[PDB]
């Protein structure tokens, strides 16, 4: 099954994400924040990545920086998840290398469409 990397500092909005992700039979690994999402990324390769931007210890524009350094990192599609709506963060997001840019407040049905659109890419 397909692989999905879920960061955000908000555990009860990760608990909700993998639910709808978990209905279509893709397996879930969390991150509570960018450092720990980096940190698990050295072990494996996930097929897709949901990333929050607002966030202690590391935010997500750095992260997606990061992901933007490493050959097998570089080519996993992200799809930054975020309650910043502004034209500015989505155009920062989209420059960094970010697939999709969606906001909060979530929609599960927008939301798996966009999901099965870049696994199926
Ligand atoms: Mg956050």
């Amino acid at each position: 099954s397909k692989k999905v990397l879920l960061v955000d500092d908000s555990a009860p909005i990760r608990k909700m994400v993998s639910f709808v992700l978990k209905k279509e039979g893709y397996e879930v690994i969390e991150a509570e924040n960018g450092q720990i999402a980096l940190e698990k990324l050295s072990e494996f390769t996930p097929d897709l990545i949901v990333l929050d931007i607002m966030m202690p210890v590391m935010d997500g524009f750095t992260v997606l920086k990061k992901l933007q350094e490493k050959e097998e990192w570089k080519r996993i599609p992200v799809i930054v998840l975020t309650a910043k709506g502004g034209e500015e963060d989505e155009s920062l997001a989209l420059s960094l290398g970010a697939r999709k840019v969606m906001r909060k407040p979530f929609s599960p049905s927008q939301f798996i469409e966009e999901v099965k659109h870049l696994l199926n890419e």
